[PDB]
């Protein structure tokens, strides 16, 4: 029942699986809670205690605006914090296996919410089905978010930049020294995240602090040179300078600033962060990842054409439609309550939306490459162009691009496609595969007879367990007993995906080929 570790002893709770026993320990912190001075500052290695810390509830989330566009739907609030909000958050949770392991594989989970929002407590998270089923350890961690987890004044330690990336680096140090006692291989460490999470795991194979503290990654629908992904230190010191303008806290010298921005009350920072950007899209990481020159020395996409990177293997996919679900928070003609239907007019009004400020030939050149129909008639036309042109400018295409890369570099690389919508899924059909609904099946909770899945899902999510812990464990996502499909490896010629159903799981190649030519060596110019 009781671990010690070495910063003291920690108290975890029993839990019944599926005719079995895993061991969660919810809510261990790992770092001094970042309050007061320390606000903004790097996290700060904790102080011993001699008691018993009873981690047998999630802590605290991290401070964050929350998504009030549907208040009541389930579709989208399932994602919002289900713990107190609080800038004492840095906690994390482990889910053992029972009996205790001897040397187990270890899953480190990071969440996305484009750096301002997310916690590790979500219900899509639990570690207790993939702790039961493959006998892993499953660490998940919070991490600051927003201004407080990525304010940058480049240079000042009082705001560095890149806090919530040393949140989370700070915890896999905590999985370095610790997870033995737990009975896991630090030797065995794998990263998996999901949007803003996979675009972090996609940096800690670029930051040189972070290269002994993990052996392979999982990215999920993101990757660090997605165009949301990482802040300039133009824009980073605008943003910084417009938050305190916001908060009367201009001041000539910038740690006096700092200072300032320390005595105000974490809701008048959240309640401000929305306003430093002039033009925000759905898709607006208003303070996020930026070159610090500590965590990140260099630009990501030069360390990325160079080389520069943790040499290991890599999973990386994407969902079919990505892009769907930002089509609602604000293209005009949408709505999760009807079918959607837009016209060619609300279809440009709406790329104003999500390209404001790109040139009338920008817009025009992705209407251009985005409206050659296979049948002009077609109503849906421009409502599934729209969500298109966002998933694959946003999710899609830098992933491949990111695969692309970093397999020429001669490590294994492995991309899949997912494409089943849930059966229990709360959004209309409109929006198809959306971003962030695999997830529950890499977690395994169709695995659980008793919450209305199908059993075409039970068996998906089984082979995406067992795929996800082979890679953890042997660099090889295959199902190896059932016939399954063997997922080859990603080379930058071939470029192999396996895509992932009820029905069918097929061998494709060159994944949205001709879009992503657009994206990534056209439209960049632009
Ligand atoms: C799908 O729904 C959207 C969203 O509208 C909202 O949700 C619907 C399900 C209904 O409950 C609506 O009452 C509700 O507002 C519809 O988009 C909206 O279409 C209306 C059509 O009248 C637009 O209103 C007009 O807009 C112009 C702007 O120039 C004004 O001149 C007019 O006075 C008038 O208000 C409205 O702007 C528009 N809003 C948004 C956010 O898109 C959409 O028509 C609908 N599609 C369907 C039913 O296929
Ligand atoms: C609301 C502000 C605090 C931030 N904000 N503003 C616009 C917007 C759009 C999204 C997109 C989105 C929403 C619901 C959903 F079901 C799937 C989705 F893709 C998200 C988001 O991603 N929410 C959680 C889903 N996972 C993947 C992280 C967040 C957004
Ligand atoms: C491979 O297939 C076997 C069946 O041959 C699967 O075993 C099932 O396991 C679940 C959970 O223990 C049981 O409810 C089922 O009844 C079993 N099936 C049978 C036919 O008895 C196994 O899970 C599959 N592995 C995958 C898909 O990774
Ligand atoms: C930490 O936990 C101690 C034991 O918890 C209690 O006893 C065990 C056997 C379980 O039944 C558990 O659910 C009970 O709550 C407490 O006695 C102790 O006070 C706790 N420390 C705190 C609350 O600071
Ligand atoms: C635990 O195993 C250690 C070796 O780890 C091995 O190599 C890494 C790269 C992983 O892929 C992992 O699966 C392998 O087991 C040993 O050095 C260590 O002594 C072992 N400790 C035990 C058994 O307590
Ligand atoms: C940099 O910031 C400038 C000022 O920001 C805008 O104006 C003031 C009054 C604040 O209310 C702030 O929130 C506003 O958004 C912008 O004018 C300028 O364009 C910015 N440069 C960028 C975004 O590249
Ligand atoms: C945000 C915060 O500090 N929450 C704390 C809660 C609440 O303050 C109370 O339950 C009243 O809401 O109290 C605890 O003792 C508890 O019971 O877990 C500790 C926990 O950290
Ligand atoms: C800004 O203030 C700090 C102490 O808060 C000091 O070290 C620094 O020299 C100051 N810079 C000025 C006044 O230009």
């Amino acid at each position: 029942i009781i671990i010690a570790t070495k910063n003291g002893k920690v108290r975890g709770m029993q839990l019944t699986v599926f005719g079995g026993t895993v061991t969660a320990f919810l809510g261990i912190p790992y770092a001094q809670p970042p309050l007061g001075r320390l606000r903004f500052k790097k996290p700060q290695s904790l102080t011993k205690w001699s008691d018993i810390w009873n981690a047998t509830k999630y802590a605290n989330s991290c401070c964050q605006n929350i998504d009030q566009s549907f208040p009541g739907f389930h579709g989208s609030e399932m994602w919002n914090p289900n713990t107190d909000l609080s800038e004492d958050c840095l906690y994390l949770n482990v889910w053992i296996p029972a009996p205790k392991p001897k040397n187990a594989t270890v899953l480190i989970w990071i969440y996305g919410g484009g750096f301002q929002t997310g916690t590790s407590s979500l219900h899509v998270y639990d570690g207790k089905f993939l702790a039961r089923v493959e006998r892993v350890i499953v660490v998940s961690m919070n991490y600051r978010v927003g201004a407080l987890g990525f304010l940058a004044l480049p240079g000042n330690p009082e705001a560095p930049g890149n806090m919530g990336l040393f949140d989370q680096q700070l915890a896999l140090q905590w999985v370095q020294k610790n997870i033995a006692a737990f009975g896991g291989n630090p030797k065995s460490v794998t990263l998996f995240g999901e949007s803003a999470g996979a675009a972090s795991v996609s940096l800690h194979l670029l930051s040189p602090g972070s290269h002994s503290l993990f052996t392979r990654a999982i990215l999920q629908s993101g990757s660090f040179n997605a165009p949301w992904a990482v802040t300039s230190l133009y824009e980073a010191r605008n943003r910084t300078l417009n938050l305190a303008k916001l908060t009367g806290c201009s001041r000539e010298n910038e740690t006096e600033i700092i200072k300032c921005l320390r005595n105000k009350d974490p809701q008048e920072i959240l309640l401000n962060e929305a306003f430093v950007v002039p033009y925000g899209t759905p898709l607006s990481v208003n303070f996020g990842p930026t070159v610090d020159g500590d965590f990140l020395t260099d630009m990501p996409d030069i360390l990325l054409e160079l080389g520069q990177f943790k040499k290991t293997q890599i999973l990386v996919g994407v969902n079919k439609d990505e892009g769907t679900a930002f089509l609602v928070y604000g293209a005009p003609g949408f709505s999760k309550d009807n079918n959607s239907i837009i016209t060619r007019k609300e279809f440009q009004e709406g790329l104003k939306i999500f390209f404001p400020g790109v040139s009338e030939f920008g817009k025009e050149s992705i209407l251009f490459h985005y409206t050659d129909w296979v049948d002009d008639q077609r109503p849906e036309n421009y409502r599934e162009a729209l969500g298109d042109v966002v998933g694959d400018y946003n999710f899609i295409c830098p992933a491949l691009e990111f695969t692309k890369k970093f397999s020429e570099w001669g490590n294994n690389a492995f991309f899949y496609y997912f494409e089943h919508r849930s059966s229990k899924l709360p959004w209309p059909e409109w929006m198809g595969v959306m971003h962030g609904y695999e997830i529950e099946f890499v977690f395994g909770l169709p695995l659980e007879r008793r919450d209305q899945y199908t059993k075409a899902e039970e068996i998906l999510s089984r082979s995406i367990v067992k795929r996800w812990a082979n890679f953890a464990k042997y660099g090889n996502p295959q199902e190896t007993q059932n016939q399954s499909t063997s997922w080859p490896v990603f080379k930058s010629t071939e470029q192999k995906y396996l895509t992932l159903n009820t029905e069918s799981t097929r061998i494709m190649t060159k994944l949205r080929a001709q879009q992503c030519r657009f994206w990534t060596s056209f439209f960049p110019k632009v």
